[PDB]
């Protein structure tokens, strides 16, 4: 069922004593010139709206975003509008997070470890609604101020692998690359990055090409 998935999300929940409010952009690695967008107010998900893009996500570098505003939320696709969702928005501070993950699945038919799957993602901008909160962040390096690496644990539940941080790199042009790796035992390592501080109201843009 769940197979690959590539994502650009925000977050906070119960593990930072609050309840869960997200939002996301996903990437299944099954169909990659589709994008899926959704959210969760106090848990309550089940606003799936899944958009054609018109291309082929994973052949090239394009810019995501959500404008997160009180009675709103927008999706954005290179500057176009996508999707509006009004109901039951979500309002509660999150961090900015990234990961590429396996659940538990068909994507295994094709998948050689030789030549792994990477998510690469050039930058992140946040634009906040309070004077003073935006950044902008260009993947040059790991900045341990204001990001920190998974490493360690599984999330469990529909992921179906542990969380690396030696699968977090930087390329020498400015990229983060996230990778999933398999080397025994049917056993898989994945990765996420995700920010040390929590962003409220405001457009969160990310140029990304998501893995398949
Ligand atoms: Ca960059």
């Amino acid at each position: 069922n769940t197979g690959i998935v590539s994502s650009f999300f925000t977050y906070t929940g119960p593990a930072h004593g609050t309840q869960w409010d997200e939002i996301d952009i996903e990437f299944l690695g099954k169909d990659t010139t589709k994008v899926q967008f959704n959210y969760y107010t106090n848990g309550v998900g089940g606003h799936e709206k899944v958009i054609s893009l018109g291309f082929d996500a994973s052949k090239g570098f394009h810019t995501y975003a959500f404008d997160w505003q009180p009675g709103y939320i927008k999706w954005y696709v290179d500057g176009v509008l996508k999707h509006t969702a009004t109901a039951n928005i979500p309002s509660t501070p999150g961090k900015i997070m990234m990961n590429l993950w396996n659940g538990t699945d068909d994507w295994l038919g094709s998948y050689n470890g030789a030549n792994p799957l990477y998510a690469e993602y050039d930058w992140v901008k946040y634009t906040s609604n309070q004077t003073g909160g935006s950044f902008f962040e260009p993947f040059n390096s790991y900045n341990s101020g204001t990001w920190e690496k998974a490493d360690g644990y599984s999330n469990g539940g529909v992921f179906n692998c542990t969380w690396r941080a030696n699968n977090v790199n930087f390329t020498n042009d400015g990229k983060l690359k996230l990778g999933l790796t398999s080397s025994a035992y049917n056993k898989f390592d994945c990765a996420e990055y995700r920010s040390t501080n929590i962003y409220g109201y405001g457009l969160y843009e990310v140029s990304m090409k998501p893995a398949k």
